[PDB]
């Protein structure tokens, strides 16, 4: 049934992240299978030291994970599992390729590795909008007059469900410290919050006042983080991001406007966030300049 799923990933060979090629910013999952994807996220795990600095038990890692997987199924593809397991490994290439890892403790990347996998998980909670398809994400702001929502009580009953307790070797500060990283890292994908509070995180950049010791400025570092990954299929290899884009079009649910869309989203959202982000991380550059590339083949479209 599904013990017959997590048999077959809590025995299998987890191969390395160069061969999963997770650690590029130009990894594509098509051709995975979903389990597949668990193995990749295990890889993701283990290569930050999570698995090891936290004493997780392969088997309930690996129950997590299907646990996760599980619970995305009804939801739409711009909010279901393969994008919570690109918004995860768009992390864990920022944190290693781009090398933010070092700038984190080993709570915060915890916390954003199971923000980026949870984030998604109560979008059918949280919305009666935006669940029939997937919706474009500025059509929060144009279209609907309440907008798109995450939440993090499905996260937190998953990750306290016998049998998926990766946090279960953490100690009681260690637990309360991540849970909060958590909930603010998943609260921080809505669009709305970004909006919000971007033109501060721009500012302290233009003035080279940037300090990621400050607990505010550590908090909206962290946000900025997830949302670069949230949006991150804007920053993909061209074919990548054109299919991902049509599916506000060709998703099967139970392409005429769509050039001048994609290029509104990145003037309007996605070109600066990945600007101020390679400020900060000079190495996370991949995602601006796919962001460009992006931006420059569908301008040429547009141009029909
Ligand atoms: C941060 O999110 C992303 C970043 C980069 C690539 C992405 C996404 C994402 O949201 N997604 C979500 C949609 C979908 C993806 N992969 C899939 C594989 C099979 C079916 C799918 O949708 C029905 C997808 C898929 N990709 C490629």
């Amino acid at each position: 049934e599904e013990t017959r799923e997590l048999q077959s990933l809590a025995a299998a060979v987890v191969p390395s992240a160069q061969t999963l090629k997770i650690t590029d910013f130009s990894f594509s999952d098509f051709e995975l299978s979903d389990l597949e994807t668990a193995l990749c996220t295990i890889r993701m795990f283990t290569d930050l030291n999570l698995v090891q600095n936290f004493q997780m038990k392969h088997e309930v890692l690996c129950r997590w994970i299907l646990s996760v997987k599980k619970n995305y199924r009804k939801n739409v593809a711009y909010h279901n599992w393969r994008h919570a397991f690109n918004t995860a490994q768009c992390m864990f290439a920022a944190l290693k390729a781009g090398k933010i890892q070092n700038k984190l403790t080993d709570l915060e990347i915890l916390a954003l590795l199971i923000a980026a996998l949870s984030h998604d998980l109560d979008h059918r909670g949280v919305n009666n909008s935006y669940i029939q398809r997937s919706e474009h994400p500025l059509a929060q702001l144009y279209c609907h007059s309440i907008m798109e929502h995450h939440h993090f009580d499905q996260c937190l009953m998953i990750l306290n469900s016998p049998g998926n307790q990766i946090l279960s070797g953490l100690s009681i500060e260690e637990y309360k410290t991540t849970l909060k990283i958590i909930k603010q890292a998943i609260l921080a994908t809505d669009l709305a919050l970004y909006i919000k509070r971007r033109g501060e995180f721009f500012e302290l950049i233009r003035k080279n006042q940037f300090n990621l010791e400050d607990p505010h400025q550590k908090e909206l570092f962290l946000a900025m983080l997830m949302t670069a990954c949230d949006l991150s299929a804007i920053t993909k290899p061209w074919p990548i991001q054109q299919r991902i884009a049509e599916l506000v079009a060709t998703e099967f649910f139970d392409k005429n406007k769509i050039p001048s869309m994609q290029v509104g989203f990145i003037d309007a959202i996605c070109l600066q966030l990945y600007e101020a982000l390679t400020h900060v991380s000079e190495d996370c550059f991949p995602l601006l300049d796919g962001c460009r590339k992006n931006r420059q083949k569908w301008q040429a479209l547009a141009e029909q």
